[PDB]
């Protein structure tokens, strides 16, 4: 989609692409190898057995939609890998994964959501796939978009986070209930991960360059790698471990659920 | 995937893009707010119950593939919020889903074969799915290639078009003999809109300005959104009143099927 | 995604799109074909029956993974005439298939791998699906890289194939004990085409021009146009024969397979 370059001189002086590009390659390579790392960890274990016991699966493997926080964190350590690789290129490159802000999301959080759903039986698994679909292209709108309306694209956007945001939450509640309290713990972080830190994007979309300003872009490339490693690799582990749980209370001492 | 903007002066004059925009962003606005307020109504209605005596649901949720129509429903009328955004701001927007013809399509009318063939529970769904996937990624193809080789890429779409169109009718007829002649009721205008609306498209780009040049961009503009309204809307409302009587019949009556 | 287009004189002499372009979109033209026909003939004999007796489906219709073959095929076949269509034209065209190397590939790998986990009930079929896309994202980034990150990004790629095919490989090898040697047979020519033909991509990347500089564009193209028709086509065939192999030991026979 990329129609700007890097001019032959360098980025203008004083512009949003006029950044710190080795401090925000090297970061964006720590956060592929810890986010990576972690993704391959949390497959790892989840081919290891089910519950802390590693009890082997009757099947022989892993349930498919187990690996999906796996798969997310690897796919969110591939794409910080070419970040920097477009950081470390000094920017404005024709495959720029750091470009289009939120495009990179619109493949990692649906997936998130479908995962979190997947994990904790939450209902309507597609409907919250496609809200946060859809908020995640609202955001790459107000992005791009360089009038006003980017406001009504965010504003879109936020037409789409608040109601699923409120509806998510009461559905975990209803989830949260049913758990044992060894695996409350570990739902509780990362509820707290998730109604804590994406509600942190649009507030930081507020106060960004394209808002009060406040925020730059390097900043906010900063900030973001710091979210992405909390909302993809932190979140992966404590539902990795939330599971484990669930599965020694469930499948290895054969307990059942508070339902 | 775009290159060109609208000039600083403006469209020029007689051009296709010299349009009525705020008309166009009015229309299209009246069908975001329709389309999205019709999927809400859907999804509300699945989440009520089975049928017309709205029986709960024995897992206490909708089926996942019951909420597609008004999935689909919402994210048309999202599509058309972005798209009276472009038209409001003049047209040519970074992110305009009025551009590309059909590339908004190809995420909602494959989505819609799908629906379909999941409430009629249609064979080859895959198939169905990707048929009109390339169907309509051969009418992108057309819409952005200025040389005669757009009439192959619609030649290309109309190899896949007939033959499913063709295909997909005998299949429905197969199912329309099964459901009760309640069911058939809101069946044969279901697959009225379907076999009249869809074959639709094909014949206004014959007729359009890269074709016999009768229709101009902003009256496709205006047929389309009608067509949107028909195609998806009032579609997807016929496809949960189905669903409804369905259930009813056999669910909230016990009755069979005539199979 | 495009930028470039043919200049009004045409292609400068010299460079790498200076191609014998009538001759590559009768390749493409006879490459569709041909694609296209054994896609049709798959899922036609998929529709026939199980096994080579054609024993009819309990259910009335062949299950819908095992149609992805055929799919697959026909996709390609579809992308193939596309790409004739841009070759006839001169290349450069808005809707190129053949500009961005790969890009066409993340449709059809990904999907081809996940045939063949379903035919030969492998296990992690999300995560060989996940890994193929990134590998060919990983392609597409080195192919749309200009600068020396290029071999980065490739290397990001070798760092998902290596892993990947070592590991397909294995999971292969218990699959491959299970099946009788009738299904054997077949098995062994669908390994070869994958374990010899895939690795030949990132061996031709090596040699193309924007590595070595030995194998220009058009041998690129004419190239992957014989691969295409190996990978997809004859692979596809190989796959449909070994499963009517299977379905006419278990299904038809009502043998046991040697697990
Ligand atoms: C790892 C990345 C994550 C969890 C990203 C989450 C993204 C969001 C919660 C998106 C938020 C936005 C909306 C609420 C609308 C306005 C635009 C966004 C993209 C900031
Ligand atoms: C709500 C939108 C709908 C139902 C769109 C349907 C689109 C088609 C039936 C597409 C038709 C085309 C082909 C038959 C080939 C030539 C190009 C198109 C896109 C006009
Ligand atoms: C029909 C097309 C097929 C089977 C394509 C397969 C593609 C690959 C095995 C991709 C290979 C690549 C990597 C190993 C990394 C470097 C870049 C590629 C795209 C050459
Ligand atoms: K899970
Ligand atoms: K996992
Ligand atoms: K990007
Ligand atoms: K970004
Ligand atoms: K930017
Ligand atoms: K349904
Ligand atoms: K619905
Ligand atoms: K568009
Ligand atoms: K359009
Ligand atoms: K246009
Ligand atoms: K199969
Ligand atoms: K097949
Ligand atoms: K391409
Ligand atoms: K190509
Ligand atoms: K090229």
């Amino acid at each position: 989609p990329f129609y700007d370059s890097r001019p032959p001189e360098g980025w203008p002086k004083g512009s949003i692409n006029d950044m710190d590009y080795p401090l925000l390659g090297s970061i964006c390579a720590v956060c592929c190898v810890f986010v990576a790392g972690s993704g391959i960890w949390m497959l790892y274990r989840l081919d290891l057995g089910m519950g802390y016991s590693c009890k082997p699966y009757k099947s022989g493997r892993a349930p498919e939609v187990n690996s999906l926080s796996g798969i997310i964190c690897l796919l969110c350590g591939t794409m910080y890998a070419a970040k920097s690789f477009d950081f470390f290129d000094g920017g404005g490159t024709p495959f720029s994964l750091n470009w289009y802000w939120y495009l990179d999301y619109v493949f990692t959080c649906p997936l998130l959501i479908l995962d979190f759903a997947f994990t904790l039986d939450l209902p309507h698994k597609i409907r919250y796939f496609f809200a946060v679909f859809l908020t995640l292209w609202c955001g790459v709108a107000a992005f791009v978009t360089p009038s006003a309306y980017r406001f009504a694209y965010y504003a879109l956007g936020c037409c789409w986070f608040t109601p699923f945001a409120l509806s998510l939450m009461r559905h975990v509640k209803e989830r949260y209930l049913v758990y044992p309290p060894k695996c409350q713990r570990w739902l509780f972080w990362a509820c707290v991960i998730f109604f804590g830190f994406w509600p942190m994007f649009p507030i930081l979309f507020i106060f960004s360059w394209l808002g009060t300003g406040h925020i730059s872009q390097q900043a906010f490339y900063i900030i973001h790698a710091f979210l992405d490693l909390t909302c993809k690799s932190i979140f992966g582990i404590l539902m990795t471990v939330f599971r484990l749980e669930l599965e020694e209370h469930t499948e290895v001492q054969g307990l059942p659920l508070n339902e």
